[PDB]
């Protein structure tokens, strides 16, 4: 199948990341699955962790599956700790999209 | 198969990660694992250079089930806030995987 992710930046910081096709492929979609949940589950770890953030995130695993981190609320969102997480995770992301455009499609929208 | 990850951590900063095994071995699970070590391996390498101002030195082979060294030992920024947020947040991911997969992943952190 296919994961799409899509980012919203507003005023040049990161504020949410929709994912859908998290959860039935091919071998090498299994691992690009892989790959994108590793890197989803170490950006709201890494943020609780070592941000201090509080991640808004909906998760389930209907149709292909749905997960968004969202941190629109977030009082400390704009924070270089947070922003920095977000923007590896984003790097990852664009990655696997150049990588493995067969299997993963990244929209950033700049709002 | 196993895949073993060697942190060094001195004067309180982590300088250099090691890691064996993370080529795969040929068994699903296990590959899945090797899967997300390699995506976060290689997610700090490109993160360091990117986004933290910091090009690593790095080791890397495919022999004998693999082998990955990334060493910030001799970099002059290595105690950067940014180059050791995401130096935490691998090892973090690494520490997560060898919590779910103890029988995939073991992790040493040693403060020398
Ligand atoms: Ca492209
Ligand atoms: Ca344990």
């Amino acid at each position: 199948s296919m994961i799409q992710a899509t980012f919203i930046r507003r005023k040049g910081i990161l504020e949410s990341v929709e994912l859908t096709g998290h959860a039935s492929g091919e071998y090498g979609f299994d691992i690009v699955c892989a790959a994108v949940s590793t890197l989803s589950m170490n950006l709201v770890n890494a943020l609780e962790v070592l941000a201090d953030c509080t991640v808004s995130l909906q998760m389930d695993e209907f149709d292909g599956g749905y997960m968004k981190i969202d941190l629109s609320y977030i009082t400390n969102k704009s924070d270089e700790k947070v922003q920095l997480l977000f923007e590896a995770f984003l790097l990852g992301i664009t990655n696997l999209a150049e990588n493995s455009p067969e299997f993963v499609t990244a929209k950033i929208m700049t709002q």
